[PDB]
């Protein structure tokens, strides 16, 4: 198939607050894992007709991406800090889903999944 749209990234029915949380989430987990060398595949959404992947959208129905995880941190898409630790949860999920073991990409996810768990081991408390 083509691309689906990319997630929603903003949510006008939906109020929004600043938090330790997600503030931390933004500046220090998002921000360090962004920056690591192994982050450009999933600094977007995986465009399957560039790469010629026409069965990721088949298998994967619930993609998700730092670029869509950035974004609904800069305009506020999430009220709860959970919200955004499964985001990144289902990015690499779905990574391990598609993909096969001793893949170059799935290689590449478990670097960022445990500088993940290393950043968010250091996440503020709630409330
Ligand atoms: C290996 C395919 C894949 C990617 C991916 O994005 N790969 C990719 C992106 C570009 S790119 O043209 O889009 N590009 C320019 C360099 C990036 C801006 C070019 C080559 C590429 O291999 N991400 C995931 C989660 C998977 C997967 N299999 O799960
Ligand atoms: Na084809």
């Amino acid at each position: 198939s083509m691309n689906p749209p990319p997630p929603e990234t903003s949510n006008p029915n939906k109020p929004k607050r600043q938090t330790n949380q997600l503030q931390y989430l933004l500046r220090v987990v998002l921000k360090t894992l962004w920056k690591h060398q192994f982050a450009w595949p999933f600094q977007q959404p995986v465009d399957a007709v560039k790469l010629n992947l026409p069965d990721y959208y088949k298998i994967i129905k619930t993609p998700m991406d730092m670029g869509t995880i950035k974004k609904r941190l800069e305009n506020n898409y999430y009220w709860n800090a959970q919200e955004c630790i499964q985001d990144f949860n289902t990015m690499f999920t779905n990574c391990y889903i598609y993909n096969k073991p001793g893949d170059d990409i799935v290689l590449m996810a478990e670097a960022l999944e445990k500088l993940f768990l290393q950043k968010i081991n250091e996440l503020p408390t709630e409330e």
